[PDB]
């Protein structure tokens, strides 16, 4: 709705991130995210690895499993990508998946660095 640029709202949760900071602060967001940014590149690596072996069921599980975890740190962009990867049955999904995994990799990081700056900025007002 009259958004034009949702770079800071459609990639991560603004309220969920604001609240999380009102509870544990940047400790939980920085800690949880930390472990994620560490196994983020290793995860996608296995994702494409199974893709060649046609490991659908396996990929789907690692889809809502990883994208879901990151979503907890405010990464809703990835939490959604997987939420859809759980339907490897659509006649257009088996043909859009290629674009799904590609975009996820070249886009998930951005969503993170964004929620991060927010915390270091929403601290005051």
């Amino acid at each position: 709705t009259t958004e034009e640029n949702s770079k800071s709202e459609a990639l991560l949760d603004i309220p969920m991130l604001e609240q999380y900071l009102e509870l544990v602060g940047p400790k939980l967001i920085t800690d949880g995210l930390a472990v994620f940014e560490k196994m983020m590149p290793g995860y996608v690596s296995v994702l494409e690895s199974n893709l060649t072996a046609q490991d659908k069921k396996g990929i789907v599980e690692e889809g809502h499993k990883i994208k879901g975890a990151a979503g907890s740190v405010g990464l809703r962009h990835l939490q959604q990508l997987g939420q859809q990867i759980q339907s490897p049955d659509l006649p257009a999904w088996e043909d859009n998946v290629g674009e799904w995994i590609e975009e996820m990799k070249e886009e998930w990081r951005h969503d993170v660095e964004v929620l991060k700056a927010w915390v270091a900025k929403a601290t005051k007002k």
